[PDB]
């Protein structure tokens, strides 16, 4: 059953870690515990595929460009996660998509941009920057609450059919 590795990157506080325990545990983590790297496998069915998913969930600011480079070399595809009440962590996502391709010597990689916290009132995200930046880049825009639950399967589903995708034309 294909095993998909999959890395939620972004700044600290976006929620990268409540939207991996909501999909892998099914509930909302109040708390902020700041990670340091923690992993989970997760068995799910995707468009009639068993697929089982390796998520690395990663470090908002890391005390290692070793361990970045680390993760953005095994990531078969990237979960681009900002929070739509912080600028900079949108600001952040370019950077990181950046070292991405740098890392693995390609313009093509998989990944979804997620803007997270999406319940908040607090916005300062634009939803036209958030969708223009993705079409710029040529992945899909979510937009997610952790605490709702909203698009959070389908964040992580919608990266697999990306990675999916990239494994056809690689080979077209
Ligand atoms: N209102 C709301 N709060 C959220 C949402 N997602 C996460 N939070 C809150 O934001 C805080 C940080 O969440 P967390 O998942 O730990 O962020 P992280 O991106 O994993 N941080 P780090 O990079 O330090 O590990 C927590 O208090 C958490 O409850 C969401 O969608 N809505
Ligand atoms: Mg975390
Ligand atoms: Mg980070």
């Amino acid at each position: 059953s294909t095993e998909y590795k999959l890395v939620v990157v972004g700044a600290g506080g976006v929620g990268k870690s409540a939207l991996t325990i909501q999909l892998i545990q099914n509930h909302f983590v109040d708390e902020y515990d700041p990670t340091i790297e923690d992993s989970y496998r997760k068995q799910v069915v995707i468009d009639g595929e068993t697929c089982l998913l390796d998520i690395l969930d990663t470090a908002g600011q890391e005390e290692y460009s070793a361990m970045r480079d680390q993760y953005m070399r095994t990531g078969e595809g990237f979960l681009c996660v900002f929070a739509i009440n912080n600028t900079k962590s949108f600001e952040d996502i370019h950077h990181y998509r950046e070292q991405i391709k740098r890392v693995k010597d390609s313009e093509d990689v998989p990944m979804v941009l997620v803007g997270n916290k999406c319940d908040l009132p607090s916005r300062t995200v634009d939803t036209k920057q958030a969708q223009d930046l993705a079409r710029s880049y040529g992945i899909p825009f979510i937009e997610t609450s952790a605490k709702t639950r909203q698009g959070v399967d389908d964040a992580f589903y919608t990266l697999v059919r990306e990675i999916r995708k990239h494994k056809e034309k690689m080979s077209k």
